[PDB]
């Protein structure tokens, strides 16, 4: 018996389950990135031999192997489930999900029932990877596996862009919903479905464990009227209209099938739960044949299309123009087959061409024939394939891009010039022009440090890594829907836009840059008013975006609905406000000591949402100093709660009430971790690492969407 | 409803409670730090105003604090329980934990039950830990103030030494023990006894949140006998035998008192279960008054001493000479008080001196007198109290100094100059002599790349910073115990000796910095049989330790029984060899990269234990290349289980055995994020990043005890 915590099981986690997880702000880190510190993917994936590559992937697609070998000699229909299982993970509330890290290749997504076999594909990619080695990453082989699929196969793709970097552990900071085991139908304990099948808010799928819908119906239940509607649902929350989900559902669908020829009780564990002799992959059969004819995948059973290795209007061929029944496939799996189909229309056998097997539809296919929102559109599709094919690139394109950011950081030859609206595009922004010309200009304005310091923050606030929208380029701040989101205090807002717009005029640079030099003058003030002089590092090159490159309702998802840290609240919330606040800064990429500063300093600044005195524990303000930190942690106040998410500090000695404190404030002198942080910046001889921290996190914050440069 | 996993119960953890923790191999990393990544506390604590702290320390002593106050004006016993439990949660068998890290400020062990109100004291250390900063660790202050403590009551201290660094986490690699609540009797489901009342092994207290023993007797019940078993048995894995254990039983009780006046079930959550008006405090009492005579910390209640303010002989006077019987503390707990005590004897109350309140014994106490063992050595302290004193303060400094490692890392003016053989004494190695010379000869001799590899690999593999013990400097493996042990290949290991040992002796090197050499030049050859040249750094110095400083039985705990890399199990335990291989490169310092090249590396090199071929996938061994990854992710074969520990890798085509493999082996291909490193390695392009990464690592492995440098 050892003394090492070697299993995950052995934790503090157990102990206290309901504590931060302040590990997902230290993901990612130098010990865990096996590459050398100044490895940079960007530069070397641009000297990547494309068209090299190009050529492999397509002849991969025709290279059976023989321990998981290909359906009819080809494997473009697990290469398209790979790439659009990679990418269906995405959600629009968070930007979490999607294909651009790579993921598919770590825990929980590597084990996922919906991802059953996948574990085959991404193996079978394995020798390109080995081949082109640095310069193409897993996730970017993953996201680009479909697309030279689809192309082997006849249809013309829309491109493709390079440029996501691997990652080398799960990403922890993702919550895939409640429930504790997989799969388990809504009627159950930790169920992620409220009120009226209303689907709790983060999440893009029906169940734990599953992409979007349960292709048998809902709960397993086949009716394809109730699956449409979590289509519609799941779908919208992937970003995707009626039209992009029945083009891609049809266009996934006219290729490849359904495996179910077996006993799916037989599968040995996924691949996190399997043993070492399975070389890191999952669900083998070791009791029979698991492999060609004889695969189980989703215990569906048949192909939706008669040439299921090639584009073709088949899919709708065959849904519309067969009637449908329930039958039970092989494995037990409810699915839907045609009525009396001709011999010639029935997909032949995976292995032997001369055999002839069966059609089938899911309860999702069927749901494009029974809603009758979807019905117009599949007839559209039926009637104008040359539209369902346009359609259907172009969403496959928005699919497996919908996290790449902006434009700025797409690589390669295959990238469209087209600027689609979805990519938040945000032109270059004028950089020759004088600095402090228009610092000068701010200052002489009569704006105050916390006019100039929230707006800089509100507009630099909305970015979040996970999909890469938000921040400060483009400006965006003054037009709709932001300019009037309540957290963003439109009147300072319009108050402080309307100087700063002619400052901009006045100037030629663009309104996008003067607001983040302007909270930089803000920031430098309110230093030199504590006798400290520096100047704020400043990158010019912002463009200001247009309301016609800004889908107004896009941009829903990215309001500011709470923000720690101008403690801000838009309404009393289920999660507590500091769990709030550690996702809105594990969005902004912030690490738990930049947090620790910000918020401090932001206190003291003056900067809280109304002009509140929350936590603002200073005789100062408008000064920079550490003073949040010093009487934070000073135990002649004694802190008693006083209603909603508020508290009293109060002195000891008199009994008076010195300040009030949200839960955002008070968390950092209450969590054991903060409090260390909170204590180090509390130190007499921290003063100035204090400043130097704060502005390093605020320009980290400032420049986090600036792909353009870098 | 936000997206992020912002509290600890949501993880990939749940789902596959048995996978790897490698978490536990990328702590305490550059996201986590708040400090400068130049910042080094060695530099600072030597300019550490040392009179000074000592004097301000001292004064916090009789300074109370209102919302904590002072027993009888003076903190010293509440101070000396603090450092005593920041170190008594050492253990010897892995020398994890104790007071090196400051880990009494985080969780768990902040939140232990018999850490109770110490949370009050590690608060009161506060404004002196403000007023030195970063001169001044949190670990050092705790270590610390137990000493100064002793100091104002009037012992003689032996010494102390500054030099621990803070952390800013848990640590996550320190496994507590199997159970899932507080403090249950060892009949319990998840008990970490076994046999007849036998102490798993890593373990060194009797149960989950204790330091050592249940002072109310075992599981509760008191019994002086089986409680002094128990109390023998934790110290002995805390490194105290009967002399060392019973002084600081004696020495500690000598001085303050057990808090037990109250009812227990009104004091609110312990720290990480309290909310954030706690101020990061626990235990608080809201109900009725929870401090002076009020306070409830153990729940017994009482002093030890007529005066427990100062160093005197009061305890043997009391234990011995009063007869002593079973009482219940106003708490309710299980306590000895005296049967017809004198007034004059009683302690006063804690407020008020002129009231008289009640002395007490701990089921431990009574241990001292009613073991046969102990009762002789508390009459030699009865007897002879200047021995007493001496034997106390040096067990004192040896507890709170335990895990410090050599002596190079001491630092300050009260460090003693005595060699303490528990600091594994060794001297300075010359470090004037030819380096190349060393090598020729080296290479001139006959002995293999395997041999000079594995016994330098042996030679430093010992080393672990939990306690920092081990390591290459000294050339202990030429000793016993370790020149016998099995792991080490003795016949093999003396063959080497021989050699090197004349080398040393031509050279003025020491036996310890030739052993490294000759590593090193093994790898040097190896890399050139593949056509690389290098050279590896190389650090002089190395002194040779002697036999009369090296505690044969101490050394005990550092026998690798287990070492996956060189495929090396002495029996087959219960813990995975994964685990295993994943507990020794923790212990080493080791990152998940950086065991993944090791182990690929060794493995060509042909250093297994026994000369086995068990993960030798090379036709080449004795070059270094990177073949064991490239043929560990080659899906041409399969992997067949073949026994314990063992595999056969099949040709797929041929169905004929190529090689053979253990656990160890496989798991850098069947994790998944062993598998993305080996993948990495794998590649076209990464032969020589493969080769560059080997020796780092192998040269962090050779330098990792090397403090006398730095
Ligand atoms: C775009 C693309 C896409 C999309 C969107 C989709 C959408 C979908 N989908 Fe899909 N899928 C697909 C594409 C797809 N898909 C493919 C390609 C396949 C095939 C695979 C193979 O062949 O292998 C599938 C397959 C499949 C399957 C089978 C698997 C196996 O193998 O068994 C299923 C169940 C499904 C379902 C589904 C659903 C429910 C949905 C909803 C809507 N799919
Ligand atoms: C060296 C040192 C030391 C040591 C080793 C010890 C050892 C011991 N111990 Fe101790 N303790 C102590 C020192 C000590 N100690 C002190 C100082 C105190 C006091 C605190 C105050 O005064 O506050 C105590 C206290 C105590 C108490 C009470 C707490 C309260 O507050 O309530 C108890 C129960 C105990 C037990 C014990 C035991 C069972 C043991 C075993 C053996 N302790
Ligand atoms: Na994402
Ligand atoms: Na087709
Ligand atoms: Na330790
Ligand atoms: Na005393």
């Amino acid at each position: 018996m050892h003394g090492g915590a070697t299993t995950v099981n052995i934790s503090t986690a157990e102990w206290w389950p309901k504590a931060l997880n302040l590990d997902i702000l230290s993901q990612h880190d130098r010990k865990t990135n096996p590459m050398g510190p100044d490895f940079n993917y960007q530069e070397e994936v641009k000297k990547l031999d494309v068209a090299a590559l190009k050529q492999d992937l397509q002849a991969l697609m025709t290279d059976s192997q023989d321990w998981w070998p290909a359906d009819w000699g080809h494997y473009g229909g697990l290469m398209i489930r790979l790439t659009w299982h990679a990418a269906g993970t995405y959600r629009i509330a968070d930007g979490r999900g999607g294909a651009g890290t790579g993921n598919q290749r770590f825990a929980p997504l590597n084990s996922w029932p919906d991802n059953t076999n996948l574990d085959k594909a991404r193996r079978l990619l394995w020798p390109i990877k080995q081949k082109y080695g640095n310069k193409l990453s897993w996730a970017d082989l993953i996201a680009y596996a479909g697309t030279i699929a689809y192309e082997s196969m006849g249809l013309k793709t829309f491109g493709f862009a390079f440029g996501r970097e691997d990652i080398w552990h799960p990403e922890k900071d993702i919550y895939w919903g409640p429930e504790k085991e997989w799969v388990p139908p809504s009627t159950n304990p930790n169920s992620r479905y409220t009120g009226d099948r209303e689907l709790e808010n983060p999440l893009a799928a029906v169940t734990m464990g599953l992409i979007y819908v349960n292709p048998e119906g809902v709960d397993g239940n086949p009716d394809p009227l109730k699956t449409a509607h979590d289509v519609r649902v799941t779908f919208a929350r992937m970003a995707m209209n009626d039209e992009e989900t029945v083009a891609l559902t049809a266009g996934g669908h006219t290729v490849g099938k359904c495996h179910g020829n077996g006993n799916a009780a037989l599968l040995g564990p996924e691949p996190e739960g399997a043993d070492v002799e399975d070389q890191g992959l999952g669900w083998i059969n070791k009791t029979q044949s698991g492999i060609g004819r004889n695969a189980v995948t989703s215990g569906l059973e048949g192909a939706w299309t008669p040439h299921p290795t090639q584009w073709d209007n088949g899919y709708f061929r065959m849904l519309l123009n067969y009637d449908w029944e329930l039958k039970k496939s092989p494995a037990g799996a409810w699915q839907w087959e045609p009525i009396n189909p001709r011999e010639e229309d029935l997909p032949v056998d995976v292995e032997d061409p001369s055999i002839r097997r069966n059609l089938v539809m899911t309860d999702a296919d069927m749901a494009m024939k029974m809603d009758p929102e979807y019905r117009k559109i599949s007839e559209r599709f039926y009637q104008d394939p040359a539209y369902f094919a346009d359609v259907f690139a172009r969403a496959w394109f928005k699919l497996t891009h919908r996290d790449m950011g902006p434009k700025a950081r797409y690589i390669g030859p295959d990238v469209p010039q087209e600027d689609l609206i979805w990519q938040d595009p945000i032109p270059a922004g004028n950089r020759n022009y004088d600095v402090q010309a228009v610092k000068d200009r701010i200052a002489a304005s009569g704006l105050s440090i916390s006019e100039l310091v929230s707006t800089a923050w509100d507009s630099a606030r909305t970015y979040r890594n996970s999909d890469k929208r938000g921040g400060a380029n483009g400006a965006r701040i003054r037009l709709a829907p932001q300019k009037d989101w309540e957290g963003n205090e439109p009147d300072r807002l319009a108050k402080v836009l309307a100087v700063l717009e002619g400052i901009a005029a006045a100037t030629g640079a663009s309104v996008a840059d003067v607001i983040v030099l302007a909270g930089n003058v803000g920031v430098e003030q309110a230093a030199r008013a504590a006798g400290v002089e520096i100047v704020l590092p400043f990158a010019p090159g912002r463009g200001d975006a247009t309301a016609e490159q800004t889908d107004t309702e896009s941009f829903a998802v990215l309001e500011p609905i709470h923000d720690g840290y101008r403690n801000w609240l838009k309404q009393d919330y289920a999660a507590t406000p500091e769990e709030l606040l550690l996702d809105r800064t594990q969005l902004l990429g912030l690490t738990a000591p930049e947090m620790t500063v910000l918020i401090g300093g932001l206190r003291v600044l003056g900067t809280n949402h109304g002009g509140t005195k929350h936590g603002v524990f200073t005789d100062r303000e408008g000064v920079l100093t550490n003073d949040f930190f010093v009487n934070l942690t000073d135990m002649n106040y004694l802190w008693k709660p006083a209603g909603k998410n508020l508290y009293e500090i109060c002195d000891r000695k008199t009994n008076q009430v010195k300040w009030t404190a949200t839960r955002v404030d008070l968390v950092f002198g209450s969590n054991s971790i903060l409090r260390a942080y909170s204590e180090l910046y509390a130190q007499d001889d921290n003063k100035e690492k204090f400043v130097r921290d704060f502005v390093a996190a605020w320009t980290k914050v400032m420049n986090a969407d600036r792909f353009d440069l870098d």
